[PDB]
């Protein structure tokens, strides 16, 4: 079975840094694109960043460019999001997802459990 387990994140002061991790198993990791989404209270879930199977191509939402870095380790089967200069607007539950085999639509995503990032004084 495909498994995606998130860790890291948590509580940080404004301006500080956090890293999220997503440990994948049950599939050939490097065969799949991976993404990070977030959902803030009373808002829809929204994409944050994504990365190709090989790691050769990446995508960032405009709101996080320069502050967030996606990466993956294709030997350890782990996905990361490094977040710097965090602000209150970044508080949310963050999810990793495995993007499906081409050309399946997003309903075929597998999702991690979600983990809190909370930026407060």
């Amino acid at each position: 079975q495909v498994q995606l387990v998130e860790s890291g994140g948590g509580l940080v002061q404004p301006g500080g840094s956090l890293r999220l991790s997503c440990a994948a198993s049950g599939f050939t990791f490097s065969s799949y694109a991976m993404s990070w989404f977030r959902q803030a209270p009373g808002k829809e879930r929204e994409i944050v960043s994504a990365v190709s199977g090989s790691g050769g191509s990446t995508y960032y939402a405009d709101s996080v460019r320069g502050r967030f870095t996606i990466s993956r380790d294709n030997s350890k089967n782990t996905l990361y999001l490094q977040m710097n200069s965090l602000r209150a607007e970044d508080t949310a539950v963050y999810y990793c997802a495995r993007e499906p085999r081409i050309p399946r639509p997003p309903s075929f995503d597998y999702w991690g459990q979600g983990t809190l990032v909370t930026v407060s004084s």
